[PDB]
């Protein structure tokens, strides 16, 4: 069997490249992830793979279509997700927003360019590609494959004022296409990891500091001079907060570094957001400040006891504030992963060439759509082509992208031919 | 300090009675608990304990608020959700869907009659009333007592061309709640457990069974004699395929049944629903026909087995069918409970006077928001007075009630004063 899928992968090798393009092309930021959806859903519905909509909201939706087997084996998940990073105009966050990688998708020679295909569309591509390969070679499976294609990946979060359909990512994301019907024996998530797999992904937590000064004054009247650490501005004891929260995360990623037998899980720190005052406004300086802070955490700490932490680096410099978290997530590692694991490994060393091997700190220490799965007692683990997105890569090589195909599709026909 | 606030409860049985009533007349049926998040809202706010509306809805939200504390202590977390099982007109459920029970809370006696009192206003009166004890006596803790008041707690859940905003239910209920910052150490599930504590509850698997017959004919050409289990009706396959589903949910239960610590889980079965066909075009008899299964699950039961298991019901009458789950939950018990169980154990003794005994097996074999806080690592278990709603029971006493508020305050004055 597996020569004969192999043979037809290279037959599509154009439809592979095509379908990342033309799936790259999709201005898809989470929040808009719709369009992309209605994409795949029509080139699942166009291949026979039966699709349907799981989804929150009518614009933000899971698509989850499958290829059906003849009987009495595992059932294997492939999953990726919609939506991308940047939306087109994130000014905010990027000094050039407006460069042709983080909206579009193109092949210049033999790999494909585009953030919105190294996330995460070149690696949906794939598999999409290889569950169509099985189909038309008519290959055998027992088992059901589950292609699952989700929204909300990436994390965004509603906080304070942001509420709602606009801001939401992960909570309508797989964990809810799964809870509502797209489960399986064993998921695999292809995403870029350079072709090592990882088992083990880590959580998260939110905190919004919020620090206190005052009392506000007019500029005219404002005294000086005064120690920053007792300013009535709060952005300036924000800037000392900032400074000494920094150090505690210089610290907080060397001890909790915790190594599993999924990945070793380095779990960073950063802040995300700041803001106090409003800019039309500003002949009065502000009694609070805030800032917005990512926090990982490994499979095992509790996030009450990091947010004691950071309460406690606020009492260190006697200033009052209020820590408090807006998200909490958890990160797991893979029970009863073995055999997939295996699985993946037999199609790896078989078109790779080579064993595979321990993946990086960094795509273990990280959101995937792998926890969901695993909390929910589906044995998952990550594997794709190219380096991560977050590094940043930004192509990925057409050859790589044909193999990782072909491993989707083996690991598929071996492990769907067992019986669990 | 026991009793000081002992008898401030006796202060305010009056406003305990005053705020079920007015919350359970509210009409709160799941997809509407918007008007009774606002009310909460504003009670909360009233009171000084600062609430917030966490949801994914502007209309359909939950609102957590807290009573701070002095500062190093575990922080205790108390829930009941804001919907109610029956809508104003559930025709389709209710042979009189008109019950002033169903739809309305009064005090006709020492005890609180309606559906929404015990379902679940009665409860989340409580121990709101016992938060305003303790603050109003200026009791002392170290740590935090959060309020948490959800919605789509009940078990309606989008399927087919049902989707979106009115038939979500737990998604954006009180694990939305949690997991955007509704956290704690501890927390205490309220409802109506009849005075016994359970920390198990059951996970559950929607099927959505499809039976396929045919062809169509128009009446006139209908062709029998034929079998039942031949027949071209589905609808007619169908009844037979009931029957033997039923005979199956009787033994399921039996071989399912589990001993927990926190319980002994007792797995149901029961057909919720069925349409094949349109009452607005019977000339011609169904092709297929639908049934839609709740099963529950044991904490260690994997919805994939279920699902085979009735597949195969369905492959001994020679029938071809589509077994599908459209819904998958899963149910825990609690690990790390024995500080809250202790708490809770010590003002049970001291307040209704004996030991706890073993819940009933339903409430330990059903959905209670308890699974949402354990799958997060937050030890939670079940308590409250009177008897399931489900079972179902109609009214409150209002001594039970106020016994139920003593031991939520005297928990914890326990458990708040303890350091993690
Ligand atoms: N899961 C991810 C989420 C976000 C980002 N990012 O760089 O914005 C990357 C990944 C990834 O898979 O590499
Ligand atoms: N959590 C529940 C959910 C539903 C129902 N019901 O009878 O429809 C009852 C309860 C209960 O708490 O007894």
């Amino acid at each position: 069997d597996v020569a004969k899928v192999m043979k037809t992968l290279d037959g599509m090798r154009e439809g592979l490249i095509q379908t990342a393009v033309e799936l790259g092309s999709i201005e898809a930021p989470t929040g808009r992830e719709g369009a992309a959806g209605d994409y795949v859903y029509e080139w699942m519905a166009r291949n026979g793979f039966g699709p349907e909509r799981v989804g929150v909201f009518d614009d933000r939706f899971n698509v989850v279509g499958r290829l059906r087997g003849t009987g009495g084996g595992a059932s294997l998940s492939f999953n990726s997700h919609l939506d991308t990073i940047m939306a087109r105009e994130d000014t905010a966050r990027f000094a050039d927003a407006n460069d042709r990688i983080y909206h579009e998708a193109w092949h210049e020679e033999g790999r494909i360019y585009g953030y919105s295909v190294v996330n995460c569309k070149g690696p949906m591509a794939c598999w999409l590609i290889a569950a169509k390969a099985l189909k038309e070679a008519g290959a055998a499976l027992k088992g059901d494959v589950v292609l699952t294609a989700v929204c909300g990946e990436i994390d965004c979060e509603p906080v304070d004022e942001f509420q709602g359909h606009d801001y939401l990512a992960e909570d309508i994301g797989a964990r809810y296409a799964i809870s509502h019907g797209a489960i399986s024996d064993y998921a695999l998530v292809a995403e870029a990891t350079n072709f090592k797999p990882a088992w083990v992904e880590a959580g998260k937590v939110f905190l919004k500091v919020t620090v206190f000064a005052g009392p506000s004054r007019y500029t005219p009247y404002v005294p000086r001079p005064v120690a920053a650490l007792d300013s009535p501005n709060a952005i300036v004891r924000m800037a000392k907060l900032v400074e000494a929260l920094e150090e505690w995360a210089d610290n907080y990623e060397k001890r909790y570094t915790r190594e599993y037998g999924g990945g070793t899980v380095v779990p960073k720190v950063a802040i995300g957001a700041i803001r106090g005052g409003v800019p039309y406004k500003i002949y009065r300086f502000p009694e609070l400040c805030s800032i917005y802070m990512d926090i990982r955490l490994n499979p095992d700490t509790n996030p009450l006891v990091v947010q004691r932490e950071v309460e406690a680096v606020v009492s260190k410099l006697g200033l009052k504030a209020e820590v408090k978290p807006f998200l909490f997530r958890r990160g797991y590692e893979a029970q009863g992963i073995e055999p997939l694991q295996n699985a993946l490994e037999v199609a790896h060393r078989e078109v790779v060439g080579r064993p595979t091997e321990r993946p990086g700190s960094p795509e273990c220490s990280m959101w995937r759509d792998t926890n969901p799965y695993n909390e929910l007692g589906i044995p998952s683990l990550t594997y794709g082509c190219g380096g991560g997105a977050g590094g940043g890569n930004t192509y990925f090589l057409v050859d790589d992208m044909l193999k990782a195909a072909k491993v989707y599709a083996m690991t598929a026909m071996d492990l769907c031919n067992r019986t669990p």
